């Protein structure tokens, strides 16, 4: 029974995953990118060879940026993060 909750702020992220899916993720002041996937992993406990994360940018329309994987997780709450093969 989602949908019907008052207006709150909650920290999570909207990290892409394959296949159309997407979850979102809460992490701890102090919180590693690298960290930010294993609470999203660790539900389906998928092992991949290489991924890369990007945040979009709020500033212009819509570009790429790329972040460190050991930046602060924390740092980018309630935003979005990309990730992709190699």
């Amino acid at each position: 029974g989602p949908l019907g909750s008052p207006s709150k702020t909650s920290n999570t992220i909207r990290v892409f995953l394959p296949n159309k899916q997407r979850t979102v993720v809460n992490v701890r002041n102090g919180m590693s990118l690298h960290d930010c996937l294993m609470k999203a992993l660790k539900v389906r406990g998928l092992q991949p060879e290489c991924c890369a994360v990007f945040r979009l940018l709020h500033e212009h329309k819509g570009k790429k940026a790329r972040l460190d994987w050991n930046t602060d997780a924390a740092s980018l709450i309630g935003e979005e993060l990309q990730v992709d093969f190699l």
